């Protein structure tokens, strides 16, 4: 079902770099100078009590020390899981180049002044619908909800803040990145945190 | 910046009309991505949990839709399939870059009889047939090149191999989808089933 098309170094297959984040950084960068399209829209799993996964996209705003960042509504059903179960994990996949990282962790909430800032960096187009809706709620009048937000465009942006709008950090525990090899002996590096550093293994495909 | 990039009429009627079951509406967008030509529109976001609730996930290809749900092959022994077997629940997301399209896939994965996965086997490729055979998905790989020693080995039949034992299929089992849509004026229309006694429940979410 592979369609790439696009050129797909992997020299970490050979190397074993140390610093996994070091190969994250550079994949990324990778991604946004061959011009892969939306290469920050992450399929990201949480789980609820039970251990019953659910998932969506959402998009990495940026790559912190200790992971990645996002936000989100903290009512929302991500939110709510992960206010009880830490864990997560997301894949990045990008057709062009038949590459996938994966990225396993807990998520952590940021403080408020974070996500003020977060919320300031939105394009304030934005800010009305984020403000009314209450993300993942039952919605009982869709015309109420486009009006409501109507009359808040109608503003100078921006807009305060609303209280569930959040930012969490997937605190990375182990990652994973996949190219498609030769041969079908697709290429998978795996690292693991260990107590001083990072262990790697290559995985079989 | 907003990260959407998609500009290809996506029609979503079934947000208006809220169809009782949720298939025909899966079957709808299937058919409507392989006519505008989406790429790679069945490649599944899955996630799996192991004991303590801790998700894992990977891309995986859907191979098929079912009466209950959608199928696709993997290795058993491999993390995703030792998970399945001891927490059947699982939950997938498809996304279509070109649309803004969105579909979440969440149930039961139960893994299909031995003929199933031979039929599901000897329709892949041949050429899929060595690596497939010599690799123990997920374990550690020691020595690349005696893997692909191996198979070149095993690739000289130029024909099909038997199935390897792990080699299987698994059907996740709806109970519940979502739809996703980009919509207007930034309402995503996101219109979400629920398996109930009888039938489904359809409800539309706030975005
Ligand atoms: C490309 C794309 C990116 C998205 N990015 C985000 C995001 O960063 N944060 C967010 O809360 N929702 C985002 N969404 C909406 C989510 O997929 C989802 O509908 C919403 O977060 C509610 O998910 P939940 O009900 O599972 O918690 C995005 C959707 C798409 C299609
Ligand atoms: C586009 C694409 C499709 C894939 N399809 C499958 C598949 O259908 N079944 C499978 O076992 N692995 C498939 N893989 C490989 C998986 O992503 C993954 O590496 C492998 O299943 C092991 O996952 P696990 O270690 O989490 O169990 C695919 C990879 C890509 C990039
Ligand atoms: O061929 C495809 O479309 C995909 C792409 C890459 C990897 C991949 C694919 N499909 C698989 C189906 C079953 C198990 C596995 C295998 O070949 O052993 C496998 N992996
Ligand atoms: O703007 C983007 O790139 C994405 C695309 C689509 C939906 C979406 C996006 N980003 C969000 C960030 C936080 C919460 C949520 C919101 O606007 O309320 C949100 N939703």
């Amino acid at each position: 079902s592979l369609t790439g098309t696009l050129d797909a170094p992997f020299p970490e297959y050979q190397t074993l770099p140390a610093d996994p984040m070091s190969v994250l950084h550079n994949w990324l960068e990778r991604a946004r100078r061959v011009g892969i399209r939306e290469p920050r829209a992450l399929a990201l799993a949480t789980a609820d009590s039970q251990g019953r996964p659910s998932t969506r996209i959402v998009v990495i705003s940026e790559i912190s020390d200790a992971g990645v960042v996002f936000s989100t509504h903290a009512g929302s059903q991500k939110g709510r899981e992960l206010l009880h179960n830490p864990w997560a994990s997301g894949v990045l996949y990008w057709r062009e180049t038949s590459q996938q990282i994966i990225l396993n962790g807990q998520a952590v909430r940021l403080p408020n002044a974070k996500a003020d800032d977060a919320w300031l960096k939105r394009p304030y187009a934005t800010h009305p619908m984020s403000s009314v809706s209450r993300q993942s709620e039952e919605l009982q009048d869709v015309q109420a909800m486009r009006n409501a937000a109507r009359q808040l465009a109608e503003l100078q942006g921006p807009l305060p803040r609303p209280e569930g709008y959040c930012v969490f950090e997937l605190r990375l525990e182990s990652l994973e990145f996949w190219g498609n090899g030769q041969e079908r002996l697709h290429e998978r590096l795996r690292y693991d945190r260990s107590d001083t550093g990072w262990n790697v293994r290559r995985l079989q495909p």
